[PDB]
């Protein structure tokens, strides 16, 4: 069945190789992709064999690489190899992206996943020379349909000068009229209009993305895969980090503190958080309700077993063997799914609105509750900040989850002082570890700290973080959130200077 | 006659004895935003009791929840009688900052718009009294709040008894300025949609809703407001509002901004002073303030027609300011609204008018990660207060600073902050008396070029490159490159020596 329903726009239809050559050197280039869903991927490819050229015969040849989140070995992948980004924005997964980001030979900001596209709109990144997005088929109108995620494409589609379009045979022409793609003002110049989501499982919009085809300057046939790393199956550690948050969740209920079907939940990036959503799947809460950024493994495991009746976000995270599962039952799951703008799944005002649950992952989080999503040792980047920010600020209850320990526990997962912070005490107030779970709410630092330190904390580590917390009470400058300067750090050098943070 | 509601007169009472009615552990929400608007002569007469106690070793303190920073009669008479436990979200008093920095009073400094939020959900316990101040009682029962609104609605709402003070100091024509609403902000979710469209706009009515018979006491007062004294701009703050106003007026010039600008928030102070008279000076016009505070340099603005509305939860004003504003109350009830906190705290509508967001900081490390609160990382100044609030939401977000502290001794740009309150994403602006680094679209290490260059003192310039640099060669990796070893050492520098700068008998990078 013919992808490109619009007969005009067939006319358009081109090589990769030839659509690549649109790119100029300078560009800025906003793509689709989101959690390694429905970005491009042919025209990346073209152009990063004809970048590598243009560098060995000494010209320059490199853009600006603005995506919805992360995106695949054949866009971020290609393209770190051949050397071709200056800037990037506003998340990465891919090792090779990553490896040129540790190097400083790409710019990156990772960037609040909900601004982006207000940002983009502002004039942050510089005018939009080209949007480059993946489609499942052109309608008749000329709509185009996206694939296994929304992201930022309509705000790259309205912004760019030229538009090319990837046609991708190889994503389900059954995901038409799954997404809700909203006509309204979110993130436009002020004043924006209010968004009149009330509920979670609300559409406000269209199945498609609007364009004016005058702007498209080259339809490309494709055919290649999404392709994401399966998640780790629930170990003793993550298994535990589930049951100490089910059990909470419990209490709550009972305290009448959440509704028995809790609140729509947020379940975040990782492996961590993927196992809690195992973990509710035989949970004692039913009707269940996802408004989340990503639809991991574990919440398409929840809508199968019933416990969640219907999940929002703008992407898919599958790993490959949930990704062809979900095509094959496409006809199940599309009344069960509703993807959207990442500025409205990541809209803080829809958010707090809806009383969401935010659940994420950390790197670590020091003993006041200051948490580190993002840069390991302080400096090196691991993925971004992505929509943390967006739920762990807004959210109802902000809960934070993580091994207490990494690295084959020569890394303690707290410590006295982060080496980063993305997410401040206020935007903190559960955390939790195979060890335990600390309740912080209503608590000043000095008692968050006792608080992480006895529940959370790997028995390696916590007899020094005592130790230090404790001289710290009676040396620091101020009492408020005491610190020792000479050695809030010292853990991180330790790790850098002999490979782990245990003293000899 | 201010109470006119006849019923409730029968419950005037002394304060002396409305104090009584706070018990040893209660959880007392009051009134009070920027030294605005807090009750004076019960927190007064508690804080005698208190001492009382105490000296025959009987326990005596509450938890004390607050709209923001209230002034001497309350946090100050409590703090100095050792009657606080707990604090939150906001203080500006020099005792309490004391109780705070010595583990003598818990605090925990809330971003100021989910304060009415989490004390819903029960985060602060059940609260045992509200403690309001009062311009009136209607007829209908009604409680016209005075110089702010805050969390007051809420306290209100959750306290099991009421406690009112009604204060004669407080212009009558106060009433009507205040836009309270019934709708649900902060209550159980879902919640409702917040329908301001406008920094004009009205939701509600003039009043705070209570069952009278949770009203347990009236308290009749006369006694003023804070009000702080004017904080004359020096040539620093005028030389960072002369940026900034450079900055707003290259936006408007290339169209990314319209030349009545954007919803306008701004603090209180030297710089925000020096600011507001840049913007009454300047080429803009019907300008509109969205804030959590009127201050002087508004009234100004108002009266001169140059801002056409300012939208605040409460009144920051010098005695020159109160006395101008009282004399005109009828003019400036027009050109004012007062909104509960958890709706001029609103990231929903902050983030829907697109306000620029201009906020004052301790200090920023060189990749623009800002502190608002923690001196060296352990001591309390103020509180974050809303500038989470604003930074996070607003369309610009602008932070403003002199480049040093301490008489030159501290600088205000560091290699790595101390403490964080507002990360690199929530931080697109920097101005001090040196220059403005406009940081959009920039990655960490462009960031820094940015901030080194236009925003750091001299004297403190070639030690942060040097930093830099070294930190660009031997850092673990080089997306944020930092050295470890001595990222915090400036500050242990000040604790030791009391001062940011090196000596030449020891070795020192930049000094070769
Ligand atoms: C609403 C949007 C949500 N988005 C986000 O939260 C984006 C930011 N978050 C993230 O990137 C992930 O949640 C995190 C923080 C990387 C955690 O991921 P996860 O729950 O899968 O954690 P997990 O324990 O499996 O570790 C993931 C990686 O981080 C590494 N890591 C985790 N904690 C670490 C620590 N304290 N120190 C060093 N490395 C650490 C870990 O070693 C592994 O890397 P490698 O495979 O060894 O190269
Ligand atoms: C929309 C809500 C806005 N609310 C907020 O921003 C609340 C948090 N902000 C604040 O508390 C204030 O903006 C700040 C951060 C204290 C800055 O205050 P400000 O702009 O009036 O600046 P100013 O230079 O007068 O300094 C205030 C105090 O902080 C001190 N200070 C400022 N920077 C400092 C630094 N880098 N190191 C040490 N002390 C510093 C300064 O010495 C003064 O202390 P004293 O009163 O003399 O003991």
């Amino acid at each position: 069945t013919e992808r490109i329903r619009n007969v005009a726009l067939r006319s358009k239809v081109c090589p990769a190789e030839t659509a690549s050559e649109l790119i100029k050197h300078g560009d800025v280039v906003g793509t689709s992709g989101f959690t390694g869903a429905g970005y491009p991927k042919e025209v990346p490819k073209a152009l990063a064999q004809r970048m590598e050229a243009a560098h060995d015969r000494g010209e320059k040849y490199q853009i600006s690489l603005i995506t919805g989140a992360s995106t695949g070995p054949q866009l971020d992948g290609e393209l770190a190899k051949a050397n071709g980004v200056y800037f990037r924005s506003p998340f990465n997964t891919d090792a090779t992206m990553r490896n040129r980001i540790n190097a400083g030979e790409t710019e990156y900001f990772d960037n609040h996943l909900g601004q982006v596209a207000g940002r983009a709109v502002q004039g942050n990144y510089g005018k939009f020379n080209i949007a480059l997005v993946e489609a499942t088929a052109i309608t008749e109108d000329g709509g185009i349909v996206p694939t296994s995620s929304v992201g930022n494409s309509q705000t790259f589609l309205n912004l760019a000068e030229k538009v090319i379009i990837e046609v991708n045979e190889w994503q389900n022409p059954m995901l038409e009229g799954i997404h809700d793609i909203w006509d309204g003002n979110v993130s436009g110049v002020p004043t924006r209009d209010i968004v009149p989501i009330v509920r979670a499982d609300q559409r406000v919009g269209g199945p498609v993305l609007r364009v004016n085809p005058d702007k498209i300057a080259a339809i490309v046939r494709t055919n290649d895969r999404d392709r994401n790393a399966p998640f780790a199956a629930p170990d003793e550690t993550a298994k535990a980090i589930a049951g100490y948050l089910l059990d909470f969740f419990g209490h709550e209920v009972k305290q009448n503190r959440l509704p028995p079907s809790l609140l729509p939940l947020q379940s975040g990036v990782g492996n961590v958080a993927n196992a809690v959503l195992e973990g509710l799947k035989e949970g004692p809460f039913e009707n269940l309700v996802g408004y989340s950024e990503v639809i991991q493994d574990g919440m398409l495991a929840m809508l199968d077993s019933g416990r969640m009746r219907i999940a929002s976000a703008s992407s898919f995270s599958l790993s490959p063997e949930a990704a062809e599962e979900i095509n094959n039952r496409m006809d199940f799951f599309r009344s069960k799914i509703i993807l959207r703008q990442q500025d409205v799944s990541n809209s803080p005002g829809i958010i707090r609105r809806l009383g969401c649950i935010a659940m994420n992952g950390m790197i670590e989080a020091d003993i006041y509750g200051n948490v580190n999503s993002t840069r390991v040792m302080g400096s090196k980047m691991m993925n971004g900040i992505g929509g943390s920010g967006d739920f762990a600020r807004s959210s109802y209850l902000s809960i934070f989850l993580s091994p207490s320990t990494a690295k084959g526990g020569k890394i303690s997962a707290i410590v006295p002082m982060a080496a980063h912070v993305d997410h401040i005490m206020q935007d903190a107030q559960i955390f939790v570890t195979e060890q335990g779970l600390a309740d912080l709410r209503g608590l000043s630092p000095v008692q968050r700290a006792r608080e992480i330190i006895s529940k959370c904390a790997h028995p390696d580590y916590r007899p020094m973080l005592q130790d230090y917390f404790d001289r710290a009470l009676k040396n620091s400058f101020g009492k408020h959130t005491p610190h020792l300067l000479t050695e809030a750090l010292s853990w991180h050098q330790r790790f850098i200077d002999t490979g782990t943070m245990l003293p000899s």
